[PDB]
């Protein structure tokens, strides 16, 4: 297998300059006729011309419209077309040829492929050689001129990018759309779809050049009624990149489509953007409250690709993050100003801490520029999306957002049409940087350790106080793991957002301050410090790191309630659970070590008790956040912190702590379950698609989450509000009941009812799918076998594949099962979606990350598996190349 490595990176011996496309469409083939108008470039040392080429039938190949004779004058092995340096031509030529390609069996939805009635492409990264030849990769920009035929009343739409400039009729029922698109762009970002296609459509106006720009959001036609949602969120995306960064979109339209089959979330192709129904398509009545949060994130993602990433372009692959945590960066700013809710930057800690941390401790890590790669499709990652945005977020937090935003626009000027990589960003930051500091010495050179050092730093301090000279010291020291990319880990340029909290009136005693640690270790002192503060650190998790605060629970516990950084209340109270896990887990861990007959539990903390009831009680205190303290931290964060976990004994450590607080608050849980449900589940809006209120849906989180904990605890007939709830409107409402209703004897009643009500909604039905996979059963699985055979079945499409297994692998008892009857099943899944989607195959795989992090008998189990994963004939090269790094072979 062939390795990729950054440091070779060179420039192409050839030119691409125009692309001239005829995709025909046929009920058993499709037919794509390319011309390329191509030069040769300065770099050229008369070498063969290589195209990628994947998967493609050939008719003919010609030069200058001189057919080329195959063995003779070039070879094609099924990977790559090599046209042999003396047919080359020295100056511009014409290569052009006839691919035959077949999307109707093309069910790893790479290249051009068939969802449902619908043709449509993914070419990011490396897929638009599976449509035809290229030099397919991202530094190769081109012109295109693209057109498109098929059976009229099959695909009445065709779409591709640029603008429509012909339309016609052909013989045979066929009819055709020619589509220009003269500026230039890589490869990846071209797109085509065909189909039976029903729209909603909007006018918006541009802020400052006044630019009429036509919005089109298209669906199958039993859908289009779930379009309307997105296309508010397009609105917005619009007008907030305007707003916060002065950009207005430069196309005179842009499409969204949505097919039931992708691979992922959505693709930012220019003025095409193609989605995962499951990311575009929503309606009050079919889709639950995440959907809403879900669309507005990934419509806001892809538009703010159209700056960065299709306008500044990457020079190759290793700069994905440039592109992709830059991306994430600009939604997640977006959202949290749509949202206004506390919890939506919340979310995304809370994503980046356990399943981004898992993959950075796991034998998988990488920096977020990776040195090399062999699979493209294996190179998107939580660290390169994730991280990467904490990585460009970093940047807003050490310059402020009017030196942010100086800095970025000096990005998007210096480098429009042009490609980059991630040290053009760091430059334009650094050009900021020296402007704040009033310092044209200052530099950022140590910040580009962020790109190149794998692994998450740890954080940690210790205080002193001088109550006479009134003198605070905050001394911290920062670490990283050695691994396999750095044997030495250098100090990182670390950012840590401060305040000082007085401790008697909860007020601030400090302005705004952000410590920059740049060093192994160092002491901020801080004069004229009337008391003993509490300090709140890492306010809006300022870095990405492990965080040991090394505070008092009765420290936390203030900080908790009166701090004014939802982020340090958060994590105060993480803090205060992580203690208490890590005690009781051990004292479990001994007692089956040992075969005790009797042992003790230390008890939850009583005024980490008393805490809680009390923000729960307070009406001006956030739904949201309220959710989030009577939550116990995921187990995949968890488990950055124990070595050799026994799933078993955390399973049995959360049920103690659980009932512990239950035990205290079951009485206040269920009154703030019945208060919270004339406004939680109010209808007035409910026929309106537009009105989209965060914070009562957060209100919805919070009464789901209290059901769920009173019925674990089988609060006295808490079965009647299960029950009534299953008549809710709302489908957040309704699939809630069916998953809390697991632990009594109408489960399998509400299972029939809400599968009734589901059915008949793609969509709905994955959501359902999703929540009887999610359901606390032990019987899950002869529930999964049931639904492998009456719904799932040998569906091909990754939304049901997903839905059904990836719940149930969280499970944490019943996955975990000591038999290994849950690795086994989850690969068998893996294999057999090997065989047809590899990219899906990989995700599927996502249990196994952890595997020697678990109890010894855990990890043999696990290994045992891959080992059988690894040992089939038939393993696509994703498959191998993950399982070989995850396994350490
Ligand atoms: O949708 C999402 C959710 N984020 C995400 C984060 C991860 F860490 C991993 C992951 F898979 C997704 N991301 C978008 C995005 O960035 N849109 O702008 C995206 C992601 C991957 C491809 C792609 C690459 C290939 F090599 C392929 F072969 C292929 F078919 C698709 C196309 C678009
Ligand atoms: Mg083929
Ligand atoms: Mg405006
Ligand atoms: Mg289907
Ligand atoms: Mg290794
Ligand atoms: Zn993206």
């Amino acid at each position: 297998p062939k390795i990729h490595y950054r440091k070779d990176y060179k420039p192409s011996g050839f030119i691409i300059n125009q692309v001239t496309l005829n995709i025909n469409i046929h009920d058993q083939e499709t037919i794509v006729r390319s011309v390329l108008d191509m030069d040769i470039s300065k770099h050229n040392v008369g070498e063969d011309l290589v195209f990628d080429g994947v998967g493609l039938k050939i008719n003919e190949i010609s030069i200058n419209n001189k057919k080329l004779v195959e063995g003779e004058e070039y070879t094609y092995d099924n990977e790559f077309l090599t046209i042999f340096s003396k047919f080359v031509p020295k100056s511009k030529f014409a290569f052009s040829s006839e691919v035959i390609i077949h999307p109707e069996t093309n069910y790893a939805l790479t290249g051009l492929y068939k969802s449902k009635n619908i043709i449509v492409s993914q070419c990011e990264a490396t897929g638009f050689r599976r449509i035809t030849f290229f030099i397919d990769r991202p530094d190769m920009m081109a012109k295109y001129d693209v057109t498109v035929t098929a059976d009229k009343e099959k695909y009445p739409v065709l779409l591709s990018n640029g603008d429509k400039v012909n339309e016609f009729e052909i013989p045979g029922g066929r009819h055709g759309a020619r589509f220009n698109d003269p500026p230039l762009k890589p490869c990846y970002l071209f797109a085509v779809v065909a189909g039976d296609l029903k729209h909603l459509s909007a006018t918006y106006i541009t802020k400052y050049t006044k630019k009429k720009v036509e919005l089109y959001v298209f669906s199958e036609e039993k859908y289009v009624s779930k379009l309307q949602w997105a296309l508010e969120c397009l609105k917005k995306s619009m007008a907030f990149d305007e707003d916060y960064f002065g950009l207005e979109y430069d196309l005179s339209r842009l499409n969204l489509v949505a097919v039931s089959d992708f691979n992922v979330g959505a693709m930012e192709n220019k003025g095409l953007n193609i989605f995962n129904a499951n990311s575009l398509l929503a309606s009050k009545k079919n889709s639950i409250d995440f959907s809403y949060a879900r669309i507005l994130t990934v419509v806001g993602h892809e538009y703010f690709h159209q700056y960065t990433g299709n306008r500044v372009t990457l020079r190759d692959w290793f700069q994905l993050t440039l592109k992709e945590g830059l991306t994430v960066h600009r939604e997640n700013l977006f959202s949290e100003e749509m949202t206004k809710t506390v919890t939506t930057r919340l979310s995304h800690v809370d994503l980046l801490r356990s399943v981004q941390f898992l993959e950075d401790s796991s034998p998988l890590s990488h920096p977020i520029r990776p040195e090399s790669y062999v699979s493209m499709e294996n190179f998107y990652t939580t660290t390169v999306y994730d991280k990467g945005s904490e990585v460009m977020r970093m940047y807003l937090t050490i310059l402020g957002e009017e030196y942010y935003k100086k800095g970025f626009d000096i990005y998007i000027k210096k480098n429009d049409g042009n490609t980059a990589t991630c040290e053009d960003f760091n430059y334009a930051m650094e050009q900021a940087y020296k402007m704040k500091k009033a310092d044209n010495s200052a530099n950022l050179n140590q910040y580009l350790l962020w790109f190149s050092q794998s692994g998450t730093p740890h954080v940690s301090f210790k205080y002193n106080y001088d109550a006479e000279k009134k003198q605070y010291s905050i001394h911290v020291n920062q670490y990283t793991k050695p691994d396999e990319n750095q044997k030495e880990k250098k100090p990182l340029f670390i950012p840590i957002s401060v305040g000082l909290i007085n401790p008697e009136n909860g007020k601030e005693m400090i302005s705004q301050t952000t410590l920059e640690l740049t060093k192994e270790s160092d002491t901020f002192v801080f004069n004229n410090i009337a008391v003993k503060p509490i300090p709140s650190l890492f306010r809006g998790f300022s870095a990405p790191v492990y965080i040991e605060d090394q505070l008092t629970d009765e420290e936390r516990i203030l900080l908790l309630k009166y701090d004014s950084d939802a982020f340090v209340r958060y994590n105060s109270c993480t803090n205060i659970y992580m203690k208490q896990i890590l005690m009781n887990y051990n004292e479990f861990l001994k007692a089956k070590n040992e075969k005790l007959e009797s042992f003790q539990l230390t008890p939850v903390n009583a005024q980490f008790i008393d805490a809680i009831k009390y923000l729960l009680e307070d009406p001006h205190a956030d739904a949201g956040f309220k959710s989030y303290i009577v939550s116990l931290p995921q187990d995949r964060y968890i488990i950055n912190f124990v070595s050799n976990l026994d799933t078993d004994v955390l399973a049995d450590t959360k049920e103690y702590i659980y009932k512990q607080i239950g035990d205290k608050l079951n009485d206040v849980y269920y009154k703030m379950f019945k208060s919270l449900e004339a406004k939680a589940d109010d209808l007035t809006y409910f026929n309106d698609e537009s009105h989209v209120d965060f914070d009562q849906m957060n209100m919805r989180t919070l009464r789901n989450t209290l059901l769920s904990l009173l019925s674990k605890a089988q609060y006295p007939n808490i079965l009647n509000e299960i029950i009534e709830h299953s008549k809710s409107p709302y489908p957040s409402n309704w699939l809630t009941s069916l998953s809390v209703s697991a632990y009594f004897d109408k489960y399998f009643e509400l299972y029939d009812k809400t599968y009734k009500l589901s059915k008949d909604d793609e969509l709905l039905l994955q959501e359902w799918l999703k929540t009887v996979s999610r359901s606390d059963r032990k019987d899950i699985y002869e529930i999964l076998k049931k639904l492998e055979n009456e719904v799932l079945k040998d569906s091909k499409n990754p939304n049901d594949i997903r839905a059904v297994y990836l719940p149930f692998t969280n499970n944490l008892r019943r996955f975990h099962d000591i038999s290994g009857k849950g690795y086994k099943l989850i690969a068998e899944v893996i294999t057999k979606t090997d065989k047809f989607n590899p990219m899906v195959a990989t995700q599927l795989c996502e249990p196994f990350k952890l595997w020697n992090k678990l109890d010894t008998k855990r990890q043999e189990l696990m290994l045992n598996e891959m080992n059988t994963m690894l040992q089939e004939p038939q393993i696509s090269n994703n498959l191998k190349e993950y399982l070989l790094r995850l396994t350490n072979k």
